[PDB]
DNA sequence: AAGACGTGGAC
DNA sequence: GTCCAAGTCT
């Protein structure tokens, strides 16, 4: 009730506007390029994401397009972006769009939330964005700056927190623009309101905040401490045979690094044992393995896998039964691997 | 609800 | 080495 929200507006707009990034999906405001930064962005770093964008439109310029495509490329697009359900949600969705709305961005806050993918950040940045509607996309930037701006105390985590948030927003915002209103709160928890160290003295609202005056900015959002991630050994064998071809397998549809290629992975300590009673299994196929060559660690965020790479060579009487495959070396680039199988096949290739 | 879900920028 | 990024599924 005491804060200036047009003044607040004014200072916050115009840095805006001398200090916006010039980003891949800020040159159009198209629906459909705007949610795929949007969903891009998801938990994915602004300079991480501008050469993802460019050639995943490069090679889907449009809703139509991606819906066309096949689930393999779609995913070969996002190879090595991290969670790699954002895709095939994203994918499945603009099928859906293409069917029941015909092609168009739904410009109603709750059939678009109802596309797979579309939560309450995607809903504001896309429909305020592209449509001009006054929907809060609040994200971790914003939260961070209006934690700091109104001294919210509470663990961003909780879901009255949440609400307390879109409640601030739908009060302070600039009804006459909401997509820049909204762009601007994020570029400002970007560039100056910082998580650690950040630029108040560099800052255009610096004013209207309550945590500059009370010298509490640093202690603030209040986000969680991440307890322990388990630690899961896992062997890896890359075998070839006397073409040159490399055995490799596709992962499930369902759970992590899904429809993924891998290279031939286990439990663990033996590990040369589990391996090959493994490829053993497989119709026609026969294994000799060597000693491990490098033991790297690979991080998720609810798990890290602690891998051992096996070398071998392989024998097989005849058709290598789905889901492995056999691909030359050449051809291992076309299919899409999760960055942890990636290193695999460096260690594996430098250490010839 | 709680946890599953990838990776690396930026210090 | 540590945090968390323009978060979402259900
Ligand atoms: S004054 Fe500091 S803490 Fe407040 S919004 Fe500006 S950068 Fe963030
Ligand atoms: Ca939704
Ligand atoms: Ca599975």
């Amino acid at each position: 009730e005491r804060f200036p929200a047009r003044e607040f507006q004014r200072d916050l707009l115009d840095w805006f506007a001398r200090e916006r990034r010039d980003l891949p999906w800020r040159k159009d405001r198209d629906p459909y390029k705007v949610w795929v930064s949007s969903v891009m962005l998801q938990q994915t770093r602004v300079e991480t994401v501008i050469p993802y964008f460019e050639q995943f439109i490069d090679r889907f310029p449009t809703l139509e397009a991606l819906a066309d495509a096949d689930e393999d490329e779609v995913l070969k697009a996002w190879e090595g972006l991290g969670y790699y359900s954002r895709v095939r949600n994203l994918h499945a969705a603009v099928k859906e769009v293409k069917t029941r709305y015909g092609g168009k961005v739904p410009d109603d806050p709750d059939e678009f939330s109802r596309l797979k993918g579309v939560g309450p950040y995607t809903v504001g940045a896309v429909l305020s964005l592209a449509y001009g509607v006054p929907e809060p996309a609040v994200d971790g930037n914003v939260m961070r700056v209006l934690s700091r701006l109104f001294l919210v105390t509470d663990d961003i985590a909780k879901p009255s927190t949440r609400k307390r948030f879109e409640q601030i927003v739908r009060e302070i915002m600039a009804y006459e623009n909401p997509g820049a209103f909204n762009e601007a709160l994020i570029e400002l928890g970007a560039l100056v309101c910082t998580p650690r160290r950040p630029s108040c003295l560099l800052c255009p609202v610096q004013a209207y905040c309550q945590a500059f005056a009370e010298g509490v900015a640093e202690e603030l959002p209040v986000k969680m401490k991440k307890t322990a991630v388990k630690q899961v050994p896992l062997a890896v064998a890359v075998l070839a045979d006397d073409e040159g071809r490399v055995l490799i397998r596709k992962r499930d549809s369902t759970g992590l690094l899904a429809n993924l290629w891998e290279f031939p992975s286990c439990e663990t300590a033996d590990g040369k044992e589990k391996l090959e009673q493994m490829v053993g299994e497989q119709y026609g196929l026969q294994v000799e393995l060597t000693e491990p060559i490098v033991s790297f660690e690979h991080a998720f965020s609810h798990l890290v896998w602690q891998l051992t790479v096996f070398p071998g060579r392989l024998v097989h009487g005849g058709p290598v039964e789905e889901p492995y495959r056999l691909a030359p070396e050449d051809e291992l680039k076309a299919y899409a691997f999760p960055v942890s199988h990636q290193r695999v096949w460096r260690e594996y290739k430098e250490w010839a």
